[PDB]
């Protein structure tokens, strides 16, 4: 099988090549031109180390200036993950790089896949898309984006559907839960949260550090993804949440993390970011129905690895 | 009260334009850079007309390449009709301009609006981001997009409800269905039959003709638009359908143009265009309650008016 992953180089790109690699029938393309909130001095290593393995190919190529015709020809999977990810940053002057690679990308990639058979288009969507609700969220409710950066990708998973109903595309949209550990993004929190407790420096919180999230470990966002192209259950057309096994706030990370390192860290609370909800809670049940997913890291181990990965990027 | 009507010089922003003129409280303010299906010289004589109310400014800029913060300064209600319209012509390499016209042009507008104290910014949006329901559809309903250009009308709802949640901007959504009449654009169904029927070429129909939309006189979508200003009740978030007098499909349609015409219509029957619903159908319970709104006009009677123009146009 011939697999085509967009934003290969990117935090969860990395791992899912990786992971798909390890299936010595699997082929795969990575393309990825190093943009968004991770410099690439972060991203190059992991390529170089796809690239020895004489089943991964990689284009250092902007999906917009390639030949998609090209690109596709042979492909029989895309993850379609490329994206400018990061709610806090996607206001103002910054908007316009969300709705070229979220949106234009997005539409660009299906046009193509028109003149393509396809097995699936694994689309990757967010948690973002939802806004503010109360309980855990279905698939099957009304979104309403709290940020522009959610609206960029809810009209990504928008022009999936367009092209799934009009030129039988066979789409599955996975909504991923901030996911966290090993090779997470710097701009996220728990890469900066451990950074500043690892230099003694204060512990920057968005307001009062009771928000929650549903945490997705990477190891489960990845079993998840893969179980997305090898389940037996027809899923096209299907929205599937992926969330994690412990929902927790800002605060109870840091307590978690403190226990971690020893440390005690000093927190400093500044004022809340427009755009981010109070809490995110997956209902992950269609995923167990559709995928056999069900999370297995628990925080105190996902946290311990986050930990371990970025005490080595900064030592 | 100052008025910025955004794609005042286009085919419902004029005639809102028109309207608003008539209180003679109201100033306006216009910008449309003549962009999108209509060609410019089409558009001019509106621009001239209403140029003609001292209490009528227009600004012929692109909203993406203009300083937002003066354009604003003195304005108490936006009503935002600039886009780029029109399901058929959204497929492929043409959906860029859909992108920067009717998602980075709301995005900028709202951005400019965080800090001025607005009454109102009554965004227009349409029916396309409903995609196929039977039975009338009420503005709760998840809406599924058909068509790319639903995509992008849906995209710049959503910036808005962004932009009320975080920054308290008076957002109002209006969802227009097929709205028709005079100086309705070319592109439109109406406007080619008509032209076609009067040219003595074939008609064309996209599929069979069987599809039916809620088609909307432009007189009754204005009363419904001008509402939303004028309204007691607080809308401030509501998303509100306006739609029509009556439904009729396109071979309807040609029927009651071959009687006003007194010709016989040779049908060219092409292809189904990807992205259009078999039938739009607006439940207006929300308008009928919050804007007072009721259409008035028969599709005989919009339609009339609509030929008139496009005869006297030509
Ligand atoms: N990290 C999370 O918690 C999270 C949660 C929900 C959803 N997601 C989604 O998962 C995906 C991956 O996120 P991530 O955290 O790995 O982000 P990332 O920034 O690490 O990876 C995305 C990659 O896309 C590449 N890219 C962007 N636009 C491109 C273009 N035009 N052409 C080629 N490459 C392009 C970037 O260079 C980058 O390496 C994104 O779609 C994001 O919206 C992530
Ligand atoms: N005609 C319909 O049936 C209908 C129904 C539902 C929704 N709508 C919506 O109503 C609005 C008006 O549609 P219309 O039929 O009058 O279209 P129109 O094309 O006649 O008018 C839109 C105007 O916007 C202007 N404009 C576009 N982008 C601009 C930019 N960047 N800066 C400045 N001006 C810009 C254009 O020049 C044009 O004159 C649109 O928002 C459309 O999506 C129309
Ligand atoms: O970009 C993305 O791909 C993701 O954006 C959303 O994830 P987020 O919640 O933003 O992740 P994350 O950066 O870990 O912030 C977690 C919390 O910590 C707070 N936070 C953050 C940083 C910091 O220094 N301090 C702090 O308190 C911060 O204010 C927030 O309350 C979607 O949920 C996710 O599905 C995906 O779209
Ligand atoms: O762009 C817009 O602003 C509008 O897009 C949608 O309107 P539409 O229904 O597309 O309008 P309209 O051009 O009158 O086509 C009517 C029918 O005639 C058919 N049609 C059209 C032309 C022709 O020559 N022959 C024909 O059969 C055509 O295939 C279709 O089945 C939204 O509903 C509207 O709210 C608004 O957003």
């Amino acid at each position: 099988m011939k697999i085509l992953v967009t934003g290969a180089a990117g935090f969860i790109g990395s791992h899912l090549c990786q992971a798909l690699l390890k299936n010595s029938a699997y082929h795969v393309v990575g393309i990825d031109h190093f943009i968004g909130p991770t410099p690439a001095t972060l991203k190059t290593g992991n390529i170089q180390s796809l690239e020895l393995n004489s089943r991964f190919q990689f284009i250092r190529e902007d999906i917009l200036n390639t030949d998609l015709s090209k690109l596709l020809q042979d492909i029989d999977v895309v993850y379609h993950l490329a994206a400018i990810p990061g709610v806090r940053t996607s206001w103002g002057k910054d908007f316009q790089p969300y709705v070229t690679n979220n949106i234009m990308v997005t539409q660009q990639l299906l046009e193509a896949c028109k003149h393509i058979k396809l097995d699936k288009f694994i689309h990757i969507s967010t948690s973002s898309v939802y806004g503010e609700k109360s309980g855990a969220v279905s698939e099957d409710l009304l979104p309403i984006p709290l940020s522009p950066y959610g609206v960029t990708k809810l009209s990504g998973e928008h022009l999936c559907h367009v092209y799934h109903k009009n030129f039988h595309i066979p789409i599955v949209i996975l909504r991923y839960f901030t996911v966290y550990g090993p090779r997470q993004r710097p701009d996220m929190a728990f890469h900066r949260l451990i950074k500043q407790m690892l230099e003694d420096k204060p512990l920057t919180i968005f307001g009062d550090g009771t928000q929650t999230r549903d945490f997705t470990y990477i190891d489960d966002c990845i079993r998840g993804t893969v179980a997305a192209l090898e389940t037996k259950k027809n899923i096209i057309g299907e929205v599937i949440n992926i969330g994690g096994k412990e929902q927790a706030s800002i605060l109870d990370i840091i307590s978690m993390l403190e226990k971690i390192s020893g440390k005690s860290a000093t927190k400093n609370f500044l004022k809340s970011v427009p755009g981010e909800p109070k809490q995110t809670w997956a209902d992950i049940s269609k995923a167990s129905t559709l995928l056999q997913y069900s999370p297995t890291v628990s925080l105190s181990d996902g946290l311990e690895a986050e930990y371990d990965y970025i005490k080595q990027l900064y030592k």
